[PDB]
């Protein structure tokens, strides 16, 4: 059988790190926030630890930004019963993050609970728009049981 597994989704840039509006392009000199799902399989043998999402960019001149303060830098909510319940997104505890790495061209953040079956988090992430080169970031998503890595590449157009 398939005893565990996981996905990972973008949903490109917003002009807030929770609600507000889409976004993208960006003009320089701007901050906006890339906001990345990972999804926890319904049928999962159980809840999976040490969920993990790693960005890092790969093209463009962007930066993410701040010190990694969780709720201005960055934001993670948990969707208890994912798409299968009506439970909305919200943030989760400090506790529950650890900020494994949080700097210009790379952002590491672990869920320390474990993610029942279904069950979906989101990550949003501040980022300085640089350039009129576009900026591309890849989101990488793993789990100590899912046979990860999963990995998207979002993109973000630059006005200088
Ligand atoms: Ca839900
Ligand atoms: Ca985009």
């Amino acid at each position: 059988p398939t005893a565990y597994a996981l996905a990972i989704s973008s949903l490109g840039e917003f002009n807030s790190l929770t609600g507000g509006t889409s976004t993208d392009p960006v003009a320089e000199g701007n901050d906006y926030y890339y906001r990345f799902e990972i999804r926890a399989w319904e049928g999962s043998s159980g809840p999976q630890t040490n969920v993990t999402l790693n960005v890092t960019r790969t093209l463009g001149n962007s930066t993410f930004a701040g010190s990694g303060t969780k709720g201005v830098d960055f934001e993670v909510e948990l969707d208890p019963d994912g798409p299968f319940g009506p439970a909305s997104y919200a943030p989760v505890l400090s506790a529950d993050v650890q900020v494994l790495a949080w700097g210009p061209t790379g952002v590491q953040l672990r869920y320390l609970p474990s993610l029942a079956p279904g069950a979906t988090l989101r990550f949003s992430l501040r980022a300085n728009a640089v350039n009129g080169t576009n900026t591309t970031v890849q989101a990488d998503a793993t789990s100590t049981e899912a046979p990860g890595p999963y990995t998207v590449f979002e993109t973000t157009t630059i006005i200088p």
